[PDB]
Order: structure tokens, then sequence, then C-alpha cells
């Protein structure tokens, strides 16, 4: 894997540990930039336990990289999202993902 591109900084501060809710906006792409997903289109962001197995290894190991308020991408290569399975009717086998990703808060 997972590659952190910064956009914008978070608090510095507050960082998700293993075990720990987290409370984040993303936008999912391919590598040119199509979408094949969205919270922010839903109106609600995503909610769910990091570090526990509960999402993709690449949130799992990439989302304790942010603080609060931190807007960034996380650059997933295969064996951190879909692997050589993909996700059917949206994602191919081997894809790398962006995961342009705002940790809005943790519990
Ligand atoms: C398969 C489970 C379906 C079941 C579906 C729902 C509750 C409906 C929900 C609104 C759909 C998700 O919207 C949050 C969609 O999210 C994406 O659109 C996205 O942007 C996307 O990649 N993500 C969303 C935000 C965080 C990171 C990432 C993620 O990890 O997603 C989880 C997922 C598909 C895990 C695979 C699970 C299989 C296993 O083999 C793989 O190993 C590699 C991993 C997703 C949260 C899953 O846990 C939820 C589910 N049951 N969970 C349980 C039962 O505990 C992906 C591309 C497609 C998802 O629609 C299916």
């Amino acid at each position: 894997g997972v590659t952190v591109e910064r956009i914008a900084p978070g608090d510095g501060k507050n960082f998700p540990k293993k075990g720990d809710k987290v409370t984040i906006h993303y936008v999912g792409t391919l590598e040119n930039g199509d979408k094949f997903d969205s919270s922010r289109d839903r109106g609600s962001p995503f909610q769910c336990t990091i570090g526990v197995g509960q999402v993709i290894k690449g949130w799992d190991e990439g989302v304790t990289q942010l603080s609060v308020g931190e807007k960034a991408r996380l650059i997933c290569t295969h064996d951190y999202a879909y692997g050589e399975r993909g996700y059917p009717g949206l994602i191919p086998p081997k894809a790398t993902l962006n995961f342009e990703v705002e940790l809005i808060k943790i519990n």
C-alpha cells in the first residue's frame, strides 16, 4: 503493498490502531481514475473495524497511517486488495486499486 499519497493533512495526533472503528469517506477508482465506487456518492461515510481482516488488507495497513481529518490516496497492489479473483462485475483480476479516503472519526 500500500502506497500512501498525501493530499490534505490530518491532525497529526490521532491515528487508528488495530481494533478501532473508523469512519471514512472514500472514492475508489482504477489506475486511470475511472471510479468503481464511492461513499461520497451515497451521502454517507463508510464505517468498519480496522486492522482485523474485516476490510481489504490495503485498508487494514493503510488507514492506520492516517490521522483524523487526513485525505490521502491509498494505492493498493492486488495482493492488498482483490488479488487473483478480482470482484465479480466490478474489479478485474490482479487490479491495482486507488482509494481516495478521508478519515473522519476514530472509535
Ligand atoms: C463480499 C462481501 C459482501 C458484503 C456486502 C455488503 C455489506 C454491501 C456493501 C454496501 C458493499 C461494499 O460497500 C461498502 C462494496 O465496497 C466496494 O465497492 C469497495 O469500494 C471496496 O473495495 N471496499 C469498501 C470500503 C472498505 C474497503 C473495501 C472492502 O474491503 O470492502 C469489503 C469487501 C468487498 C471485502 C471482501 C470480502 C470477500 C473477500 O474474499 C475479499 O478478500 C480480499 C474481501 C466490504 C465492506 C465487505 O466486507 C461487505 C460485505 N460483507 N462483509 C461481512 C459479511 O463481513 C467493493 C468493490 C464492492 C462492495 O460491494 C460488494
